[PDB]
């Protein structure tokens, strides 16, 4: 696929996967779009989508209780509510906007576990995603291990189904859309590569082997039709570091291609 994207791989010593489709211009850009990467926290809005797809109003307002023992690493929001519980919508908010890991687990559990969520996503057309573990084990990202992986094209396409297509009732679609727009963890990634005044919804991820991902939707200023985008990346070494600038630069290249 795209040639400036290839240069980024050498610059940052990574394997890079990119898929972006401009729904207005009817054009896409891709690079290694069918190669597997660990999705890490980017699964969270897909789990929220599946919840908003399959649960009743009552089920969304139901209080979910959990114990101190249930808390996994990095659970800033859920660790505040052990005694009283949280609703699925509050859990969704925490998972998407703060990347709360226990919130991720509560979503997986609500959907019947990773394998059941996988089956739900199969049924809306995602033939690619392979889900198996809970947080934080799902972040391992061992190369060649299929567990908890997808591709840039599949992540983008499935996000598109929930956010832009008709899988969700319009009211619930807006709830998900606003959680993504109000994400707090992505300022240095896709958001950093988009012009001022454009609206972005996104979900970031980070994990083993230097994995660094961001998926989202970009609405160019002026009511233009949206661009769906997924950027995934990983490195050779188990304890490798990532560089957020990779994601910003990939975004800039995508927009140069799509918008020109
Ligand atoms: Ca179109
Ligand atoms: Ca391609
Ligand atoms: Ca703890
Ligand atoms: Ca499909
Ligand atoms: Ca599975
Ligand atoms: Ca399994
Ligand atoms: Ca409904
Ligand atoms: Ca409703
Ligand atoms: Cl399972």
């Amino acid at each position: 696929g795209s040639e400036d994207l290839k240069k980024l791989e050498e610059e940052f010593d990574v394997r890079l996967g990119v898929y972006a489709i401009d729904t207005g211009a009817d054009k896409e850009i891709s690079y290694r779009e069918n190669e597997r990467f660990a999705y890490t926290s980017t699964f969270k809005p897909l789990a929220v989508g599946a919840v908003l797809q399959t649960k009743s109003d009552e089920e969304l307002e139901e209080t979910i209780t959990y114990s101190e023992e249930d808390l996994v690493t990095y659970s800033p929001i859920t660790e505040q509510h052990v005694d009283e519980g949280m609703t699925l919508v509050e859990i969704a908010d925490a998972a998407i906007r703060y990347s709360d890991n226990t919130a991720g687990n509560l979503l997986l559990e609500a959907m019947g576990g990773p394998d059941e969520l996988e089956t739900i996503l199969r049924d809306i057309g995602d033939e690619t995603i392979e889900m198996d573990r809970y947080e934080t084990e799902l972040n391992e990202a061992k190369p060649g291990d299929i567990r908890d992986t997808s591709t840039a094209k599949a992540m983008a396409t499935t996000l598109q189904q929930y956010v832009l297509e008709d899988v969700l009732d319009a009211d619930r679609r807006e709830v998900l859309t606003n959680m993504l727009i109000n994400n707090t963890t992505g300022d240095a990634l896709i958001r950093a590569g988009v012009p001022d005044g454009w609206t972005v919804g996104d979900k970031t991820g980070a994990g083993g082997y230097g994995t660094r991902n961001d998926i989202g939707i970009i609405w160019p200023e002026g009511d233009e039709e949206p661009i769906v985008i997924a950027i995934m990346s990983s490195r050779d070494e188990e304890d490798a570091d990532y560089d957020d600038k990779l994601i910003e630069k990939a975004t800039e290249i995508v927009l140069q291609e799509l918008r020109n």
